[PDB]
């Protein structure tokens, strides 16, 4: 007497769950508005993949993995952000080897029993058709310390910590009174590049949409780019083509292992920000990340640039504010143009400036943290910040709308 | 070298993940500020239970159950909602047999392979110092339906309904061309008594720290107390006593099965919004709501009167706006006053009108839906709101400042 009216379920798993058509955070076209759609909700494609907007979620470590293995705090914290259709989540800092976490809360990829919880995360995720990658890293001299909520100082033995197995590119601690680490033996190099092969292999079973390479904060491959951290006298130290050179091999070794259709991203630190606090080091500038990325265009493996700065010396001082980060990606986008895309972040918190960075400064993907920790459903605000009617969950929507569409007119 | 800091962990279960010390949402006490905490942000203690605020996640449906079980869907929904310290969170209507459920992707708890999937929810919930229970609901004459997205019509046998085996109190259909349900035998509601006594076990069994009777919006127990849908002629019908009669002992059941330390909150529709649409139709209205209010006073079962309106009858006419419902908690509150408590829901979406509807309306609870759809840390926005410093969880907090306890403006 009744219409037969089936609830679509999402392809290729072994649980029910309801399928959005399309994703969340997909701006409707034709707007119902009739305006043009804005730079940042149109889909951008990389290599074999599609982003429904540009608006990426930064990697944030969460500080709550059990050995490096994920726990349901990261089934609740990044899938009630996939539930809200951001156009990209970048998974926080993953260890490639277990002195390469930063804390003893890192999520790691040193062991193929740490990939299914990944791949729980990572499956619920396209269950929403949202697109999710991983941040692999190495903490380098910063690792072995407890999480930023509890000062960020020294992990010790007895509390989790390895301060023995702390390895770097010279015999130089962050700060004095900070753990000294190892100046990492030719050998050190080639295990870490073994293991940058197997954790990139790890992801690739996870089912990880792209990869980023952790390139900053002063993290391993960060502080072999600066000459205050590196004093190698080797194939690794002294000269600008030196020092990129561990940067530029992991940067194929990463593309080589996912083929030609995955896109590959690199975070890099623009400045140490000694600028005016120690002008007479010379460390890591503006100047220098435009060379850097210069290389990484002309190599031609890695897919977007994602510009950050600082934690690459402990003297830093940084010039905080609104955007404050936007300077360093309109400069290197400038260097690069189209050869690469460029990301911004950092304390982007509206949706219209985000929109401003990608017209005015010709970005190619906007990026927040910690206001995807207040808010999931960030992309929601930003929309709504740009009046963009946007696709949401049918959970989610249908309380927002009339009686009787997909969109959501914020 | 080297000072000692250890990360503890949540107690009790197989996976580390930070202890939240207090749970977030707490505010601190005294206020570094020197002002006074609101009631809002006052804990509440329900015999076995305290609850370190008044804010409450209203209990909503997701439609993404498989076979009545919680999947990863609910615990990114759920699970981020705890992250972020909620005064409590009522789970969704959960059906106690088969046919209760609303829809094919609606939760249940008539079987025990259900409580395992619930039980890594309300455990990754209590690693946060989170208070969780569960409404538990039968959908009566408008069960076999599909998710309100797509129109919350009929759901035929052939996309997963049971139009032959919905049953409500009489044989009136929700609205014209709906399934005509079956009319309830005196073994149909004792099936239903026994299902409800097994899924309080089940609940109890996944370690939930309180029960919800859903009464309201128009399914199984709505259906019994207004004459609209209850024309019974039995103990169940007939009579104002008969159509609360199985209110009244589904309440004490639930309430001798979870013991005396459980809270045990009741749902009911406090108007069925007919005055000015269907003025001659004896059906549901505050008065009523009143009086069965009074008698689950008297009973005392029941430690929390949850007030709702609507969907007891097809030609209600909602008049809406802000705090809509809160003049029939208002009144509710009055009847009852310290015998029970009493929350409010309703577009109610700042913590300043929050607070108001607290201190001159008397309730005891403030519930929030939809507001906790968009922001799952909806508790953080009621505390800026009204100025409150609340904790929050360590991973969360510190980006926002330079403290277990974060000022939000
Ligand atoms: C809690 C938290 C965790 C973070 N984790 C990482 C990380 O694992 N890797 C990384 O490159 N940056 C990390 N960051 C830095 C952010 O990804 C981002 O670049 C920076 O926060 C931008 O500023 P915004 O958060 O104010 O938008 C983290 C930041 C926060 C607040
Ligand atoms: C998506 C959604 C699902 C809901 N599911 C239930 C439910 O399962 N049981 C119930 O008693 N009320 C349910 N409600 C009603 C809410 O609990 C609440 O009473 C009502 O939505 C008013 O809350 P609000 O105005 O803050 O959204 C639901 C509401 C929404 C929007
Ligand atoms: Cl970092
Ligand atoms: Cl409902």
């Amino acid at each position: 007497t009744w219409p037969d009216v089936p609830i679509a379920a999402a392809p290729g798993i072994s649980y029910f769950t309801p399928a959005q058509s399309p994703p969340a955070g997909t701006a409707r076209n034709p707007q119902t508005s009739g305006k043009a759609i804005p730079k940042l909700f149109q889909p951008l494609t990389i290599r074999g993949h599609t982003f429904q907007n540009r608006l990426g979620v930064a990697p944030m470590c969460q500080y709550s993995a059990d050995d490096g293995h994920l726990t349901p705090w990261h089934m609740a914290h990044y899938g009630g952000i996939a539930q809200r259709g951001p156009g990209m989540i970048i998974i926080e800092a993953t260890g490639v080897v277990p002195e390469g976490r930063i804390t003893p809360g890192c999520v790691g990829l040193w062991k193929d029993s740490q990939i299914a919880p990944l791949k729980q995360v990572v499956e619920f995720a396209h269950s929403q058709g949202q697109k999710i990658g991983i941040q692999l890293a190495h903490a380098g001299r910063k690792a072995s310390t407890v999480p930023p909520w509890l000062g960020g100082v020294t992990a010790t033995n007895a509390v989790g910590g390895w301060t023995e197995n702390v390895k770097g590119p010279s015999a130089i601690p962050f700060a004095e009174g900070e753990i000294v680490p190892k100046a990492m033996t030719k050998e050190d190099i080639e295990e870490v590049k073994t293991a940058w092969v197997a954790a990139v292999e790890r992801a690739v079973a996870a089912g990880v949409d792209f990869i980023e390479i952790h390139n900053a904060h002063g993290y391993l491959l960060s502080s072999f780019l600066s000459p205050s951290s590196n004093q190698r006298t080797d194939d690794y130290g002294g000269s600008f083509e030196n020092r990129i050179r561990l940067s530029l091999e992991i940067s194929q070794l990463t593309r080589d292992t996912v083929g030609p259709n995955m896109p590959v991203f690199l975070r890099v630190s623009a400045t140490d920000w000694l600028e005016k606090s120690m002008p007479e080091e010379k460390g890591w500038k503006l100047e220098d990340t435009v060379e850097f990325s210069r290389a990484l265009a002309a190599q031609g493996a890695i897919d977007l640039i994602d510009i950050s700065t600082g934690g690459v010396h402990a003297a830093q001082k940084v010039t905080s504010g609104v955007g404050f980060q936007v300077p360093f990606a309109k400069a290197v986008k400038e260097a690069v143009g189209q050869k690469m895309l460029v990301s911004a972040v950092g304390t982007i918190n509206s949706g219209n400036l985000a929109e401003k960075i990608l017209n005015e400064d010709d970005v190619d993907v906007i990026l927040v943290g910690r206001a995807f920790q207040r808010d999931s459903g960030l992309a929601w605000a930003f929309a709504k910040d740009l009046d963009v009617e946007i696709a949401m969950a049918g959970q989610i929507r249908w309380g927002f709308t009339s009686f009787r569409s997909e969109y959501i007119q914020p």
